[PDB]
């Protein structure tokens, strides 16, 4: 019994056929990484601006929403498609190393009010979680979420959750090791998110397996069979019944569309994407190298590519947000 | 037009005219300090419990409401009488003396969903403001109270927001100087904090003037005649549509009724009080010293006569939560 509001924001993201196909560009932290690889000097605050201006420019058309942070993402958010809609990020960027816990933590000038002021269509918001942790840290994590879920509910704006797990006895997340524990990490922390006191109206979340060590897929070492794979998509779709879409994590364009293939064939009723790193990673590079105009003309060319591929995948691929268990 | 529930929520603070004749002892911090004076050791967690369950054991039924924190303050909740209502104290205690800004900062564990839960029949939360601070600090805490405010919103539960001002530039608010700016940093953050967008139900705050150089009332040096105070308390009255109610800060109980007495006669038409350590303040060194059988000795006679002695004067001065402008 979504209020009236809720419903009308979550359409405004969505496409004509009601899956939502957007654009994701809030990094920050892991935008200066990326950036870091090919200048000597640090990113400046006009520099980021202007590569996410050019996202949003040369892209929007193309997508249902865009999905933008307020500290550098508000010009690029005036310069969408007038039929894009817009998420903000609510979190600040990364983690605390030294600090135990990756304890979440909203920008300091924001508030679900300012972000709706500005616009947005959704607040976005991004926890990490170990479903295994000690209880004193998740106790303040299900308690934070708690009162974002509440804010959303009072200024009847939709609330899209992020969750990216991890595991401090296992820190690289990439490894063979985390890959055998990444499908409980991700399906139990959905199914907890899920609860009504959280309040959420969308989960975006991680596929549950690294595709990178499924048979088939795998270069290396494989850790899951094809059939074992697909019943973590199915035991993924039966988690939650929230809708749920998709983050990249930064892998290559025609791994991520060959991903949602794999998902849709094993029962995965995904609801959409928020497609960052596949879609614009590599106009960093030629932004930084060669400037503006050849970055938008990456734009227009691969970037175009890239998108229109991830739409075509998704026509065949995915299911309305509206669509019940 | 105030949402039934946060209507009936209130009357269950108040006592039958309307009044919030409020118990208030949510001090951690502060009360640490208190009993740091009658002992060597730290106080204990079991320590600081008990004696907030003998305040709320002898004292509950002759308040319309008590307010606790939820660090130490559950087991006095469940001991209160069954016609006083619970307030429960959202922010940490203190503020950190090295870091610029007391910006404010919310109880790790707990959302305004769990307050409700534990049986609040209010949300409280102390803001540390001063007007004239940079806007850089400002805008951290106008949005943080927007957000405590929208969740106490949907949760449909009264926001009682607490202001105490202060001045950097003036570090000691018990001074001369700090007297003379006070009434503008009280007036000024009511004007503030009574914007529709921060959606607090009930305003705690100080009075406008340190009473202790009042003609009349001083014993020193005099910083506003009877009629300089008067007028502050008139223009305290117009800062706000909202009901708002006093805290003691500390001072006597026989010093607090003479405030109280002032203020209705100046034409504050002020809804009532919160007040602490005015009312139990010397129960403390009895415990510590002579114990708890002593404790609930004092409590009975000096605890009642100073609470009594408060409700009389409350009768005669106090305006009822629901009277219009
Ligand atoms: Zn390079
Ligand atoms: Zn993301
Ligand atoms: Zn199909
Ligand atoms: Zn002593
Ligand atoms: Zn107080
Ligand atoms: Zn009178």
């Amino acid at each position: 019994s979504k209020s009236n509001q809720k419903i009308a924001s979550i359409e405004q993201l969505s496409n004509n056929e009601g899956i939502i196909s957007a654009l994701a560009f809030d990094q920050r932290g892991a935008l200066k990484r990326m950036m870091a690889k090919h200048q000597t000097e640090e990113p400046t605050v006009a520099q980021i601006e202007q590569l996410k201006v050019l996202v949003a420019e040369e892209l929007t058309q193309y997508a249902s929403s865009i999905l933008l942070d307020p500290e550098y993402g508000l010009p690029a958010s005036d310069a969408r498609n007038k039929d894009c809609g817009l998420l903000l990020a609510y979190e600040k960027t990364g983690y605390d190393v030294n600090a135990k816990g990756r304890l979440p933590d909203c920008l300091v000038e924001w508030s679900a009010k300012r972000l709706k002021e500005q616009g947005a269509n959704a607040v976005k918001f991004l926890l990490y979680y170990d479903v295994d942790d000690a209880e004193e840290i998740n106790i303040q994590k299900k308690a934070y979420i708690e009162r974002i879920g509440s804010e959303c509910v009072a200024e009847d704006i939709p609330f899209f959750l992020e969750v990216l797990t991890y595991d401090d006895n296992i820190p690289d997340n990439g490894s063979v090791e985390f890959a055998k524990v990444k499908p409980r990490k991700v399906n139990e922390a959905m199914k907890l998110f899920s609860e009504p006191r959280f309040n959420v109206d969308v989960l975006k979340v991680e596929v549950p397996v690294n595709m990178k060590y499924v048979e088939g897929f795998a270069e290396g070492e494989v850790v899951y069979t094809k059939e074992e794979a697909a019943q973590h998509f199915k035991d993924q779709d039966a988690a939650t019944h929230l809708p749920y879409i998709y983050l990249s994590a930064g892998v290559s364009a025609e791994l991520f569309q060959e991903t949602l293939k794999f998902a849709h064939e094993a029962g995965a009723k995904f609801n959409g994407v928020l497609c960052g790193r596949a879609t614009w990673s590599g106009a960093v590079q030629v932004y930084i190298e060669q400037g503006e105009d050849a970055a938008r003309e990456w734009l227009r060319t691969t970037g175009f590519k890239n998108i229109d591929d991830l739409n075509k995948v998704l026509k065949d691929t995915a299911t309305s947000w509206k669509q019940r268990k």
